[PDB]
């Protein structure tokens, strides 16, 4: 396998560079507070903001506070509150002490039912800086980017961390997607490091790839082969559509159903993606997707043309369905270590240990026809979901989450992002497995800590 190649490497020094040039902000800290009782829960929280309030207190370190905190047993009833400094801890407990609700404060009574669905997705979640800070400040995420940088440019002859280290570098639909996978794949090594696991996967489009690895369905390098396949031939196909061969891509808010009756309209439109109950994913000639947007402007829903030449998810695609399958032969199917709503396979359910999906006829059908998100999404509800956890540069796809868990009668569900644009991307991290403890699910909250050097890594916080 090919090494970092010397351009990273150069990125790599000018970005810590205009790194280490920066005004050092405070880190993002994770105070957890527990008992078997929310009644003790509260209290704790109220004398542990009690002795912060005080000279021994307010002399100790943040950090320290936190690091003897992840150490008490962790009990049913659970609390996190997040802070940068002092002020905010005590305001924050104050909340966790009164059961009032505020933004950097989350706690639950008791851990939730059941494990997380991982929401894989990536359309529309791009951007110029996309998992280049939390390259430069977390290890674990950079080796797990190192790697699929190394097998992307094993397969497609490019480096994906050149382009994530090079601020004047953009995205195209190819490098989107190897970009956005790369980046999916090292947020959920990042989130197994710190002992969290998924307990159901569920794909969207671009990634359905990752989807397959953190599922267990196939190997990093197989997985890689099969967003590489996919993601060339189509942006190297759409780069080649003029004229009579253009077909745009448009989100228009009407249901499935809604749709069977537009379309009589337009006889070329195809469903590409089922996002939520009446947000759907249209495509086909551009006067007719033209045409479908000005009749939902004509009836005040919403409606968004999306930047590309042509329609993946139709039957535009039949002309790169060869090639993907040549590409992709060898590629080895395995047997599911956790589940997977399809959305392939029209938002089905597969069990852990269940028999293979992830061969070359499954990426042939996946790019071919709809994605079926909002049935995934619902059938997880309906057989008792509740934490949705989003792997991405950009929660959009919890977006769609929402709509679909609202509309299943399912009216508090633990929506959970990741990475997002103008956020800082340690603190949001730092965020995110604080959520996966507050509501109980695997998360070694140890983890978040380093090993303590000496005494002062530690703080007198009330028994
Ligand atoms: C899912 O997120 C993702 C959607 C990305 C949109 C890319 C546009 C599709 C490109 C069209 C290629 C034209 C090929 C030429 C045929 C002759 C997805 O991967 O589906």
């Amino acid at each position: 396998l090919p090494g970092v190649t010397e351009e990273a490497l150069r990125l790599k020094e000018a970005a810590l560079e205009e790194l280490a040039a920066q005004e050092v902000t405070a880190p993002l800290v994770p105070l957890a507070v527990s008992a078997f009782l929310t009644s003790r829960k509260k209290a704790a929280a109220a004398e542990l903001a009690d002795w912060m309030q005080s000279p021994e207190g307010q002399a100790s370190s943040l950090e320290s506070i936190g690091r003897s905190l992840s150490r008490r047993n962790h009990g049913r009833s659970r609390a996190v509150v997040l802070a940068h400094d002092h002020d905010e801890a005590i305001k924050g407990l104050r909340a966790v002490a009164a059961g009032k609700q505020a933004p950097n404060v989350f706690s639950v009574d008791g851990p939730v039912t059941t494990g997380p669905v991982w929401v894989l997705a990536g359309f529309g979640a791009q951007h110029r800086k996309m998992g280049k800070s939390l390259y430069l400040r977390n290890e674990v995420f950079a080796a797990w980017i190192e790697k699929v940088d190394a097998l992307v440019q094993d397969e497609l002859g490019y480096s994906v961390l050149e382009l994530i280290l090079d601020d004047a570098q953009d995205y195209g639909i190819e490098t989107t997607q190897v970009t956005i996978f790369a980046i999916q794949i090292a947020l959920g090594e990042l989130l197994r490091h710190h002992g969290a696991k998924p307990a159901a996967v569920i794909g969207q489009s671009l990634g359905e790839a990752a989807s397959a690895y953190f599922a267990g369905g196939l190997s990093l390098r197989d997985a890689t082969r099969a967003i590489c396949s996919r993601s060339h031939l189509m942006g190297e196909g759409e780069a080649m559509l003029f004229g009579e061969y253009i077909r745009l891509m448009a989100l228009v808010e009407y249901s499935a159903d809604e749709i069977r009756e537009v379309f009589s309209d337009f006889p070329d439109l195809e469903v590409c993606v089922y996002a939520a109950p009446t947000q759907t994913v249209i495509g086909g000639p551009p006067e007719q997707v033209d045409a479908i947007l000005a009749r939902a402007e004509a009836e005040g829903k919403f409606a968004r043309k999306f930047a590309t030449k042509g329609a993946s998810h139709t039957s535009q695609m039949d002309p790169l369905l060869g090639e993907l399958t040549a590409e992709l032969q060898g590629i080895k199917p395995t047997s599911p270590t956790c589940g997977i709503f399809s959305t392939v396979h029209e938002g089905r359910y597969i069990k852990p240990g269940g028999e293979p999906i992830h061969d070359v006829e499954y990426w042939k059908k996946g790019l071919r026809h709809s994605v079926y998100f909002t049935h995934g999404i619902r059938n997880a509800v309906d057989s008792g979901h509740t934490t949705f956890l989003e792997l991405a540069p950009n929660p959009v796809a919890l977006m769609q989450v929402a709509l679909t868990t609202a509309d299943a009668g399912l009216h508090d569900a633990q929506l959970i992002p990741t990475l997002a644009r103008k956020q800082d991307e340690v603190s949001s991290m730092v965020s995110t497995m604080a959520q996966l403890y507050v509501y109980g699910h695997d998360l070694d909250i140890r983890t978040l800590f380093s090993r303590a050097s000496g005494p002062q890594d530690y703080a007198n916080i009330p028994p």
